[PDB]
């Protein structure tokens, strides 16, 4: 059946990748959906493509801004009369290296803006509208790396997609004396459409890698499989769930073979 | 619609209220059950007013025993050829004070036998079950208590409600080198039908008081409520997260008002 | 004795509270220290009293910026010839009200800027003199709220105090193939010397309720028992131990007697 | 200095390895110690070679005994007038292979015996004479498979150092009224001297796997490295500090480089 009908719902991340399939899964779900990125020819071929516009519809936005994300909130409130849920993906990760000495100091300024100090905004502008009504779910989207960490990631992804539960925990403390929720999901490598820009990367060479990697060997991760936590901790069947950071590794986030796949046995 | 519909599951304890909800929730949505508890004249008492036992039936089990798991097991494979879920709940409570002083020595051993070294045997027949065919979601039920505490809850239910949560993690880092998912639920105050042993517990004058103490006033906790956590975790939509200890507190673990009211403001 | 003799420290937040009898602790037991606030006529009227300036000297900085992180780093190594230990304290909280609604847009910049993108910039220019010497614990500072919450503090500070575990974490997972430990302290409440700027605060009237809150009635926290937690994790007895968020609550934060101090028994 | 002088203390394991240099550290640093172990031939050959008994002397204890609980701490109270301290190390191993189909039914009744339901009687009778005093740490000693997993380590032993950080955090919030401290310390692979029982193990061959495997190259653990750990937490300098499971891990149990070292680079 269409299992969330009725509500409303705004990605703020919905042309990528994480966030059209989650889409796609709510107006299959029956809600009605604003898509909403700054990239503009992805993110209307992508609401142009999925269903008719009085369900989906597409609104430029830049959280690194106020002005932004107050219009998408007010257009949706004027689209729709009301916003149930708010689902806020959006996520951007280092154009500098790792290493703590040689990888710098002004990729973390502005990625702090788009992962942490704009994933707020998001929950002020829907927060604003759910409180008035008592009712609504901010989900956002963090990644294994809110746990935990890796010698890949860097220390400003693993920072601020740690704050993106701290604002999901603490945010969670009083927009919850409202019965609204509020919840994080936080996956694994999940989305190719067959990449690069340094090779390595040439994306399903990458997919083939979560696997041979992964501790669920029989399935690979999807969008669909991120959706999946999502609706669910979206409208319906969340109802007393605020807690979780529904964290969506296939169980790797709590291992390390470096000492077993070292240990082995006999040869 | 029936949504996991198929399945063939195993609830280890559903007569008395989660456990039933949880039944009766799974065969709304298309699953065959076979509800299985020690309480003999209640659970059939529920599965002979839930539904018609092609779909719903009985077997006395006593988790604190081997042959009794085996059996249980070995007549679903029998009553339908398979096992898809195993949801675990089984969970018993202090019947001893608190205190460490004044609180005993084999109401420990026993309280322990039936919460953990007896939620193990449920796992060890469905691993030796779903193992075979490389499909399953083994959840089990574990509480607020699996991650903190309180002065109330006693240091043996903190314990053995902490170690499902063992054997969860544990369980989970090879029952997922198959594809099959290792997951706990994990909730708080929820199941009256108006109560008492000692007065205080006449329910819902418990009830009451899960509202005056959660960090979400707007609702109240239920069955339907963990059964919610626990279809989504079973099967579908579960199909990549064997994280998960899905923590269904309305956010209530993550606080400590001691010091916020105490400091308050002006008076 | 003077336990950890021969070790240069730099405090980067030693004129105000707990980094002065931190600071006090570490030349009691044999270090060179150098504090390093941006608070100028009390960073050095704890410099010129606590001792004599070959073991305690002042360095004007402003984690804020990256000039003045690399000059106070650069003069230690100058003053003397190297940085064993960095604690890097440095915290701020916010100056707009706790709710989300109605509670700023730009007490984030700022007390991100102090906090999370301020405490990286002390761990960068630490971690390139440390990383030439193969040895080193960068220790830092948070709070409880790098743990968890409260309707008190804000969602920008339980925010960036989470993320101060961020960089503490993720710091560790390369400064430590290097034998280069990376911990954070993360203390409840602590420093008086008889406060306000609302009333309330006129403390001692913070520290009496900081007893009547605590789950360690018996004691009062104070700033040697977080300079405590301090020199452990700062050079010796701290040598394989780069696990830790050292919390310092007296038990406090897992706990929630909302509904055990409202369960009570008789009456 | 002798650094907890006056401390009477009591370790439950002191005999094996932990245990022995933990106790040769506390009698270093001035206290009393009761060396307290079934095996018999080693515990006084211990403590009849680290110290004259008046510091150190030995008691058959059996943990999975109360009696012999009982009487330990019973003659520690006449040997000494007092028990401030108690580290409670004890532990054991499967002897039984990992998987849960073919490893058993009976070696989580011993491994649980040993483990979980034998810590707590340690911590009831150093309760019942700590409680009188208002003062007291009681340490124990977990694993970092407290926290977390490994395709090695048994379903029980992730099961039963688990749940020696439940009546510990649980231990805590009653035993924390009173001024007394409830921790443990959580390490990672560290006790030679030269092994064996199926080869892999002859124990060099153990600690050089430990190096190749943790996440801090530059030294290898040991054993004076965990006292470190409960010297710390034993009395001084623990007197705030109620919170912890000092994880000493070198940081490990926060990482998983299965993608990492696949996504590696160039080749
Ligand atoms: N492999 C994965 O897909 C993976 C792994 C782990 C976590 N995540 C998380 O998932 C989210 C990323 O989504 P995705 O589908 O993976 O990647 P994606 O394709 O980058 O999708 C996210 C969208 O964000 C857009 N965007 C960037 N900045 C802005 C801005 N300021 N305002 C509005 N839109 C903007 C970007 O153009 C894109 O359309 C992040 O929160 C990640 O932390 C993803
Ligand atoms: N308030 C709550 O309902 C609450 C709160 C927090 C956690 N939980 C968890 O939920 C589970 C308890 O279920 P419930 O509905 O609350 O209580 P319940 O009514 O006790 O239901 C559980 C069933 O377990 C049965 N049972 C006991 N021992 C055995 C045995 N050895 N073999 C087979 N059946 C047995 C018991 O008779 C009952 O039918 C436990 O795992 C708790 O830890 C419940
Ligand atoms: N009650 C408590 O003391 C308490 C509770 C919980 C956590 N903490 C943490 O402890 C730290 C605060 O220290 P404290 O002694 O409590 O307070 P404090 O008296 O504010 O000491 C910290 C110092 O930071 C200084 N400072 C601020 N900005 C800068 C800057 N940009 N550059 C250099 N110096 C600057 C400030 O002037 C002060 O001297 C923070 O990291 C808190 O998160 C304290
Ligand atoms: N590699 C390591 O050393 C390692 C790693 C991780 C955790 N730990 C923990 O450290 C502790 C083990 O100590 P250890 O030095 O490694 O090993 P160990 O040499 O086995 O020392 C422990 C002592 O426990 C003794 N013992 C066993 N049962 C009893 C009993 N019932 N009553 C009294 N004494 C008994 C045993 O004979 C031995 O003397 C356990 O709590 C482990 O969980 C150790």
């Amino acid at each position: 059946t269409n299992r969330l009908q009725d509500k409303v719902a705004i990605i703020t991340g919905g042309a990528g990748g994480i966030g059209e399939t989650t889409a796609k899964l709510f107006v299959r779900y029956g809600a009605k959906v604003v898509i909403a990125d700054i990239a503009d020819d992805h993110g209307q071929k992508v609401c142009n493509n999925i269903g008719s516009p009085d369900v989906i519809s597409f609104v430029h936005c830049d959280v690194t801004k106020d002005e932004d994300v107050r219009n998408l909130v007010d257009t949706t409130i004027a689209k729709h009369g009301k916003l149930d849920i708010m689902f806020g993906n959006v996520g951007v990760l280092s154009t500098t290296p790792y290493s703590i000495l040689e990888a710098g100091n002004e990729d973390f300024k502005r990625v702090m803006d788009i992962n942490v100090y704009g994933a707020f905004l998001v929950a002020k502008h829907a927060a604003r509208v759910m409180i008035p009504a008592k009712k609504g779910s901010i989900v956002f989207t963090a990644s294994i790396s809110s746990f935990t960490a890796g010698e890949g990631v860097s220390h400003v992804y693993t920072a601020t997609k740690h704050a993106v539960l701290g604002l999901t925990t603490s945010l969670c403390t009083e927009l919850g004396e409202y019965g609204i929720r509020v919840n994080c999901v936080s996956p694994y490598i999940v989305a190719s459409p067959l990449l690069t820009d340094v090779f390595g990367v040439d994306s399903s060479r990458v997919e083939e890698l979560a696997h041979q990697a992964a501790n669920l060997k029989g399935t690979l991760l999807r969008a669909e499989d991120v959706a999946d936590a999502v609706a669910y901790l979206a409208g319906d069947e969340s109802k007393y769930v605020s807690g979780l950071n529904l964290v969506i590794d296939g169980g790797y986030t709590r291992t390390n073979p470096a000492f077993p796949t070292a240990l082995k046995h006999g040869l």
